[PDB]
């Protein structure tokens, strides 16, 4: 689901990516991601993830 977004002033402003360990999917492409931020800043129209090691 359409979990805590990054969608405020410090958009995705973390790279680090080498953490995090979420579960997005979109449609037909399920795939973790670390810098969750950078999906919620550069995602198509809210990315779905989970976080949680589910991926």
């Amino acid at each position: 689901a359409h979990m805590d977004c990054t969608e405020f002033n410090p958009l995705c402003r973390c790279n680090k990516m080498l953490g995090d360990l979420i579960c997005a999917v979109i449609g037909d492409a399920k795939e973790e991601h670390r810098n969750m931020c950078a999906l919620c800043c550069e995602h198509p129209g809210g990315f779905e993830y989970s976080n949680g090691p589910c991926e």
